[PDB]
RNA sequence: UAGAAGAAGUAAAUAUGUUAGGACCCGAAAGAUGGUGAACUAUACUUGAACGGAUUGAAGCCGAAGGAAACUUUGGUGGAAGAUUCACGCAGUGUUAACGUGCAAAUUACUUGUCAUAUUUGAGUAUAGGGGCGAAAGACUCAUCGAACUAUCUAGUAGCUGGUUCCACCUGAAUAUUCCCUUAGGAAGGUCAAAGUAUUAAUAGUAUUGAUUGGUAAAGAUAAUGAUUAGGUGUCAACAUCUUGUCAAACUAUGAAUAAACAAAGAAGAAUUCUCAGUGUUAAAUACACUUCAGGAAUUUAAAUAUAAACAUACUUUGAAUCGGCCAAGUCUGGUAAGCAGGACUGGCGAUGCGGGAUGAACCGAACGUCGAGAUAAAGUGCCAAAAAGAAACAUAACGAGUACCACAAAAGGUAUUCAUUCAUAUUGACAAUAGGACGGUGGGGAAUGUGUAACAACUCACCUAUCGAAUGAAUGAGUCCUGAAAAUGGAUGGCAUUAUAAUUUCUUAACUGAUACUCGACCGUU
RNA sequence: UGAAACUGUCCUUAGUGCAGAUCUUGGUGGUAGUAGCAAAUACUAAGAAGAGGAAAAAAACAUCUUAGAACUGAAGAGGAGA
RNA sequence: UAAUAACCGCAACAGGUCUCCAAGAAGCAAAAUCUUUAGUUAAAUAGAAUAACGCAGGUAAGGGAAGUCGGCAACAUAGCUC
RNA sequence: AAUCCGACUGUUUAAUAAAAACAUAGCAUUCUGAUAAAUCUAAAAGGUUCAUUACAGAAUGUGAUUUCUGCCCAGUGCUCUGAAUGUCAAGGUAAUGAAAUUUACUUAAGCGCGGGUUAACGGCGGGAGUAUAUGACUCUCUUAAGGUAGCCAAAUGCCUCGUCAUCUAAUUAGUGACGCGCAUGAAUGGAUCACCGUGAUUCCCACUGUCCCUAUCUGCAAUCUAGUGAAACCACAGUCAA
RNA sequence: GGCGGCACAUCUGUUACAAGAUAACGCAGGUGUCCAAAGAUGAACUCAAUGAGGACAGAAACCUCAUGUAGAAUAUAAGGG
RNA sequence: GGGGUGUCAGAAAAGUUACCACAGGGAUAACUGGCUUGUGGCAGCCAAGCGCUCAUAGCGACGUUGCUUUUUGAUCCUUCGAUGUCGGCUCUUCCUAUCCAUUUCAAGCAGAAUUGAAAAAAGGUAUGAUUGUUCACCAUUUAAUAGGGAACGUGAGCUGGGUUUAGACCGUCGUGAGACAGGUUAGUUUUACCCUACCGUUUCGGUAGAUUUUCAAAGUAUUUAGAUAGUAGCACAACUCAGUACGAGAGGAACCGUUGUGUCACGCCACUGGAUUAUUCAAUUAUUUGAUCAAAUAGUGUUGAGAAUCUAACACGUGUUGAAAUAAUGGCUGAAAGCCUCUCAAGCCAGAAUUUCGUCUAGAUGAAUACUUUGUCUUUUUCUUGUUACUUUAGUACAAUUGAAAAU
RNA sequence: AGGUAGAUUACCUGACGUUCCCAUCUGUGUGAACAUAAUGGUACUGAUCAGGCUCUAAGCAUCUUUACUUCCGUGUUCGGAUGGGAACGGGUGUAUCCUACUUGAUAUGAACCUACC
RNA sequence: GACCUUAAAGGUCACCA
């Protein structure tokens, strides 16, 4: 017994996180947010696509979990386990409230109980991002379009011109990598700064 | 902290406000006091009246038969019973019949019950209102009873409902705050009116310049408190350390916009010079503080952001109504949501008509003495309906489109159509098509794609030549269209109607139409 | 039309202005020549009296007498009392 | 007068109000029904036509409560002798 | 043919309830020796039962007969033939003081203390083991007493249209059983029914316009006419869709 | 309306909108106290925690050094100091 | 200063009324309606899987987007000087989210029986036991025994079973009066004669442009006419097809044709049946005519037969009926796009219980004919039941140039 | 140059090393008395044998930190305003105001009174 | 659901229409 998704779609009220003032919150459905080869070096996957939300709306924890499973099954079948890395970039930090009514009931004197969790997203906010190789980019986009069928509102797919989750475009990263300003970190990069004490 | 400081009060007639009285008029259910009723009904007593026919057959008594006896069997007689029934009457079970402005303020018809001893009934008599009487229903006590009738207190009280009587003119509101046994109501106070003043240190819902205040929006997240996903490095955890992803109304370093409160020359429009006193601080003071920048005299002087303001400004007194509110939103909180509930700021409706939105308390323009002429506003120009012509496109083979608030439509899908972007082949020959080959080891121009033969075989496909001559193929975005698309009386772009529009989007033309608003003119009134 | 009192100005005074109160009292409409004038068996012919049965059937006619036909049915629609 | 007109109910109100006298038939019966003595034929108007819908009284083929809350209403049994 | 209620005859809410309600006989309890009990009255050589005298008077509950009325006196009543030195008034006594005043001691009922009484108001329990299920048996908690004899989805049972039979083709209805019974139960009377009832309920036979499914007959109206002739109601009025 | 609750006198944070004011039976909590010292003053000292040492002694007894912006304590709810 | 008012600017204060009363209230609940749609109902999009293989024959998880007002909620805008509050009975209409009949497409459709979907709302959709029931559950029958709206349709339409006053009983609660979405039983259902609507039925009025006297117009009468409005026929069974098609077998159809039945609608009185105050004919009980005859009375005494008239769900006839165009769908030719394609292109065909003609009923302005008239014309008076012609006093006009290509 | 008293209260702090001390300051010796504690460690008092070892002060560093500038960026947000577009959700255009975090460059103190050198 | 109590379990309320 779960309410229709249209009941809690619009972003209303101040953010209501789970804290010492909000007790009895059910555990969110989604627990894994990074899937695929989470340890792949920054140079293996140059590609990058995003799911960009075009609506200001609440996204429930169930919708994110359904999309996470949908991409996982489709991407494992297509690009294999060690050929993609998808990171979900929205967390269910906002807790919804439900005023259940049992005619022997109070009419309006009651404040709602905890009902679930949702992520208050806005316009132009990246929802899910993933990086892959050239040979898997068409297979990644296909699984990403199917993921958008589980969200509400309107979503747009963007093929970024930058590297795999970094902030430099593809040629800037390649130039900086060859100079030495980029140092691998297993799954990311560290910037070679010219600050701090000199070595011996 | 009242008073005095060269007295102001008093009397009478009005008006207004408070107060008491019937108290602006009409309105309770109630309470008390004194009387009248048992001709209706209730019960009781006295004295009278009224049982006709059937059914059944208790004691008591007699005959016959049997018996030692006790007694029994049988046939009669008798006529008891708060026994069974019919009738004169009476009641009121049913039709929930008739009637229901009736024959009748409780009756009529049939059916039903009952119809003499706890019976029916006449007259007399007794019991009276916090009383009587009750085989008990709060029943009856003159059509009046969970406390009769009648008159006085009494025009009882009402924070509640209804009504409240001539004209013109001028000004013109309220839902905050405090308290109440307060929440349908009052007093203090705010808003408003009328009277009466003061030459008036007594102007500002504004901007600018200058010095500030604050912690909202935003921002941050090994910056403090918390929440949370991973990845490196050092000594599988774990612990440190370096990055990464995402957050906070009851977290914060930083921190706007809008605002709040100052100053921009009133001991009376500045400044300087000279002289200068009383107290006190001070170690003592000529310093310093206050004393009309104590005081007094000379000289100079109207200067010191902008804008507006003399029917300006400051008011004083008396008093009315009012504190049920409602709507809108580039706002917020609870709620799934509401034409829901409650708030911050402002404008409105209430109190408000006029022109437009077909119609509408709030929407848009604009607020109104009586008129004439013109330019206009919102918005419109196929007809209803006053007013337009031209230009280009995406629409339109459909109850598609058509004046915001507003009276609805979503996700998704389409080798439907228009434009644009990206890539590939684009010719010396791409795609579509016609003709041919599409193979040997290998039962291993693709191990040959599919049809196909048990299978090789045959056909056919990718592919390659021949023929044929200008675009072709793929992806993505932005419009429009179609499906998605189902509700109950017959109907709603307002209707008719339009369809290279009379639809939609944008334009061109010193085009046009139109308000009680603007301008000019005349007249009425207020100041 | 009406046939004996009345008006204009200034002050004064007030039982001073009505469309509403289910207002009070009085009068009057539409409804409307409408709904009705239907329990109790029932009247008819000739004549008399009377203004009061006429008439192209105006089909009905109150009282009294006679005749016909009937009802109450003797716990009466009879004869008498409180 | 003593009441379907003299009393009480607003009245010439189908309500109410205490008594006496009491023929024949038939029958168990003062029952229902008819008649004699007495009373009356008028007791809130009639005439025509013979629609619907009614009020009051009835019947009905075949089936027999299937109707309905429910045999409500109506039908059905009915005296006397053995 | 049965079920429920009331034993019966009787009475009752004039004008929506005629009954299972009231009365009743029977049963039971309480007080009173009459100068009393009950009780009217402002008072009274006043009044009623009472012209009476416990087989009587007055106050109550249950409701014929049969069978039977279980346990509880803690709580609230009622009562005692009962205890004094707990608490208790006006008074009375005594002291100080100039006096009012103040202070101390002593006083009745009542309550408290103790007993009786339930046909006085009333009340009458839980939890766990244990012989394919049930649980005679046992343990344990603590009431004044733990609902006894009986009776039951009842005019009393929420769950519930309880479960099993029977009645029917078909049964939320009826009847017979079962009973951890929300919340039955003993003169607040328990169980039982013979006769009786214009009482409530179910089923058979017979009969039928209740019905299949309506037809038709009569009188009085309604219709039209002569005479006569109201009332309720009425802002103005009277075609629809959106 | 009743039952429930006290939003009825009253404090803190938040809703609350960076002056003041400020709603809901909005949210998270609190009061009817406690104290001859827990009032006044003077002086001395520095807290929580961590690391490293020291017989029994260890994860926790007592002692020492170092780091230690309050991460302790301040009667109480929360916020300030 | 203290003793306190906690309702804290501070009275001294227990209940119940179902026997109830008054001033008021939509400032405020119980019913409809209105906004919302949580909940109830229905419908979509993606595709993890099921479906022996196979995501999509048929389903569709994890998610997600809607519609409806047929449940109950949430609010308190209208009604408190009153909108009669459940169900059933009767009757009409409307919606489609369709149960049957008709036409099609799909299947894991061999046949039969089925399942999913489209056009389509013109026609049908039942009888009973229990319950006041809506709902439900059983037993039947049927082609099917679908779901809903109309002030939760419908009380001056009925009923009064339930709910919901006043009597009474039980159980639990309360010391008591009394309470009980606890049970049981008894309980008055008023008025249309007004306006409109609907159904029938009368009265008066009436349509403008022709002048070939073989003409034109008015009055009366008949014969016709048909803008518009309504609409009607459905369904089943039996024979044959045929034990055939199909299928290994088990089983097992359909088209044409023929013949009946049921219902609905319109009629009808011959045959069959029913009512019957022709109080017809006859009989007969009680009373009264002295008896016989002949009657009367008992509001139609009663019984048997009973013509006429009316009527049958009880008798019996007709609605078997024709053309064209269509919807969903299947196709033809054929581009766009050299090929393909039923056409989100032009152009055609077949295809429904569909639509329109044809047919049936009511019907407006009309037309023809017969007779009476008039021949430039009316107004106002006036006779008649009414109409036309007609009568009187006056005024007015007087034969002669208007107005046509069609199609694209 | 040093010391005492300060004002600004990190440009003044913290970590790592470094430089003099000639005066001054500090550290330094002692415990008899004032005074002090468990302890002459602290605080107290008396003193001058030694020392720049610490303190102090001055400077060093691609130093954490802190303080100004630019940039971030006219990007976030915001005051006013439609019969502007959208079914909503939200987001234009016009006249305007305009942050923050981060990053890069720079700085790591200035200044007042008294005495002594 | 609301109030109370115990070491999840009970107990009382859930009414006028």
């Amino acid at each position: 017994g779960r309410r229709p998704g249209r009941c809690y779609r619009l972003v209303r009220g101040h953010p209501y996180p789970k804290s010492k003032y909000c007790r009895g919150v059910p555990d969110p459905r989604i627990k894994l947010f990074d899937i695929g080869n989470r340890s792949a070096p920054c140079d293996d996957f140059p590609c990058c696509v995003h799911i960009v939300g075009l609506e200001r709306e609440n996204i429930s924890s169930e919708a994110m979990e359904a999309a996470r499973i949908s991409i996982n099954k489709n991407m494992l079948k297509y690009a294999g386990k060690d050929g993609f890395h998808v990171r979900i970039r929205i967390h269910p930090f906002h807790v919804l409230r439900i005023n259940k009514m049992l005619l022997q009931t109070g009419m309006r004197g009651a404040w709602g109980k905890s009902y679930g969790s949702c992520a208050r997203v806005k316009v132009g906010q990246v929802l899910i991002s993933g990086r892959c190789k050239e040979q898997h980019l068409p297979a990644m986009i296909k699984s990403f379009r199917l993921a958008c069928y589980k969200f509400a509102g309107r979503q747009k797919l963007v093929i970024s011109n930058k590297w795999g989750f970094t902030k430099y475009t593809k040629e800037e990263y390649q130039q900086l990598k060859k100079d030495g300003k980029i140092i691998a970190d297993g799954c990311y990069f560290k910037l070679a700064t010219t600050k701090g004490p000199l070595p011996k």
